[PDB]
């Protein structure tokens, strides 16, 4: 009881936002490595280095 | 828990200071009527009107 319920609430809210932001950012980072879904013969790239995807 | 214990302690302390300050002001104000301690004969006033005491 050294702080109000509100102050704890506000601090807990900010934390939950941060937790969320991390998890999304982690997923996007993981997607920077475009991986093969299967083993097989890959063909031609429809995309050249330096292109925007 | 809408306020902390410190906040309440501080409000309680300010209130109690107020009680003490009213009592002292009441006392000062009662003393502006200077009263005879006993029945008897009074002589000369050693102090005039308009004097400082």
């Amino acid at each position: 009881q050294a702080v109000s319920k509100q102050q704890y609430a506000d601090a807990n809210a900010a934390y939950l936002q941060s937790k969320a932001a991390v998890e999304q950012a982690r997923i996007n980072l993981r997607y920077t490595k475009v991986l093969s879904p299967i083993s097989g013969r890959i063909g031609r790239s429809a995309v050249t280095e330096g292109a925007l995807v």
